């Protein structure tokens, strides 16, 4: 992704937290940015303070429930009418609920799936096919999709069960999209933060620091953005344990033929990853 | 195992019928649930051709929450409380995400994700209440994901998305159910029997052993171990040796703490 100047970006959950940091840093790269958020009140305050920062003519707000496919289309059309084609999409909207799954209701699944999973599906489905059409037409060159997952996309304990489910799903979506969009040179990253700012609420990473790390990772088309170096050792141990779960099973009939074919699609996939790096 | 009742979705063939047969061969009573009536009937015919007083069939669209509830009720009215749940229904679609419509998402999410959500929401609270009442001891939920829960290429994008989600769901439920001694496994097979795919009976047999160990990931296939080791190495290699940001020292002290607790839960699990 060369040069951000003159590009239009759309950021869901853009009104605060990780979102406002992304918006600010994109602005700092010369992007026009639309803040999309569920609450009009949060949007107005974000716009107020970005105007106070001097970015006024480069930002707009659009009230949006990311769970709504209809709403997402209408919001995209509005932003593209005002600021022109969007080539950067940050699906950053998210909600949480600290509960194990066996204590969670169908209403709880619907609420979290709508915002955390559908929001990303809807963002991707609204914008990516537009991007792909513009690229095939020579009307767009390059672009990026950043989806905010979590370290919960790797490290899943008992709670928050539904959250961990939606974050693993966002990771699988993002990894798949990353490989399918290489041919169009649209980048895809999944942002996997730890704690964002007992004093717990106090020592989380600053959204602006996360934002800077994201911009650099987008420039690299880095698949996994580990904004936090915190979990490296733990994740390595978790990985070692999964590998340790392989059992020393006997060859079933058809094994040699199957592995021969398998090493074949394995080669094509390692080829796709090698081109990604 | 003997005397337990199991409920298997997509139970009419592939992996599902492998699990059904092997579960039947441990002395379980087994309900085959599947969306297609005649599939069920074919499976029931094959199995009678081998006891049939211990197997039943129930038509079910796993995407339907009301349907799942009624199927659960029917099974438990005839065979008794279900203590083994295999959420094994699944569909695939070989397409990248940017070429997939909302209808494609709704279909695959319906079967592959909502199926597991519905199975778990229908049955697990019943199991937990019974464990709490001292009416049930032990139990198991096996969810069929795929090696696509680990190895996600451009296609099939929606399929990979649903399988990551089932894996994340299974891992979370495994840890939360430990205190009720209800086991949870995610079955991650490679190719199933098209002439060199693994026999479903062999997958089922390996699943039964893993259930007894409460093994979190069931890698039925030795095939992918080296490939997966490589993927994990590349993921760790994406970590960036970033500078210490403000609060880093406190934050990392806290993370070592919750990691310690989590590492403890995993050691207990093993």
């Amino acid at each position: 992704l060369k040069d951000f100047a003159g590009r239009t970006a759309f950021v869901t959950g853009g009104a605060n937290g990780v979102g406002i940091g992304l918006v600010r840093q994109l602005l700092n790269q010369g992007c026009k940015v639309a803040i999309a958020d569920i609450r009009q009140d949060s949007i107005d305050k974000a716009l107020a303070t970005l105007e106070a920062e001097g970015s006024g003519p480069e930002v707009m707000g659009v009230q949006l429930d990311v769970a709504s496919r209809e709403g997402f289309k209408m919001a995209a059309d509005e932003v593209e009418a005002r600021f022109g084609p969007v080539s950067i999409l940050c699906n950053n909207a998210g909600v949480n609920l600290f509960q194990p799954i066996e204590e969670s209701s169908y209403d709880d699944w619907d609420w979290l799936l709508g915002v955390n999973l559908h929001g990303v599906v809807n963002g991707v489905t609204t914008f990516v096919p537009r991007m792909v059409e513009r690229v095939k037409a020579g009307e767009q060159k390059g672009g990026h999709v950043v989806n905010t997952a979590s370290m919960a996309a790797f490290l899943a304990a008992g709670s928050p069960g539904i959250y961990n489910t939606t974050k693993f799903a966002v990771r699988g979506l993002s990894e798949s999209l990353h490989y399918s969009l290489l041919k169009y040179e649209i980048g895809v990253s999944v942002l996997c933060p730890g704690l964002v700012k007992a004093g717990v609420h106090e020592f989380g990473m600053e959204p602006d620091v996360i934002g800077a790390r994201v911009i650099e990772a987008m420039k690299a088309n880095r698949l996994h953005i580990f904004s936090h170096p915190d979990h490296k050792e733990e994740l390595r141990e978790v990985f070692d344990e999964i590998i340790a779960e392989y059992q020393d099973y006997p060859k079933d009939p058809g094994y040699d033929q199957r592995v021969a074919f398998e090493k074949f699609r394995a080669d094509s996939f390692a080829e796709a990853r090698r081109q990604s790096r």
